[PDB]
């Protein structure tokens, strides 16, 4: 087994907060789309979007550390909604 953070992926550049200015529903569109996409890598335990964060941060927690690893390897550098995203392992201590 593993400490919790080994199951957690930090995804950046999913959005910019300006995206939700005119239409709050856009935030939920990106949440849903990220749920659908991250379901490819493993069983999602938690998914959060830090909707005010300039860097477009989301956290995704999986059931198993191997799922997080597969997500990081596959999503990093992909394009979503015109944005080139990154995916990194969480460190267990950085808050967004
Ligand atoms: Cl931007
Ligand atoms: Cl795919
Ligand atoms: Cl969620
Ligand atoms: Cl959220
Ligand atoms: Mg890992």
């Amino acid at each position: 087994g593993s400490m919790r953070h080994e199951r957690v992926v930090i995804i950046k550049n999913m959005f910019h907060p300006m995206d939700f200015e005119d239409d709050p529903l856009v935030l939920n569109e990106i949440r849903e789309d990220l749920r659908v996409e991250c379901s490819k890598f493993g069983q999602i335990r938690k998914l959060l979007l830090f909707d005010r964060h300039p860097d477009g941060v989301a956290s995704v927690s999986f059931r198993d550390p191997e799922e997080a690893d597969y997500c990081i390897q596959t999503l990093d550098g992909r394009w979503f909604g015109g944005r080139q995203i990154t995916a990194q392992a969480w460190d267990g201590t950085t808050d967004y």
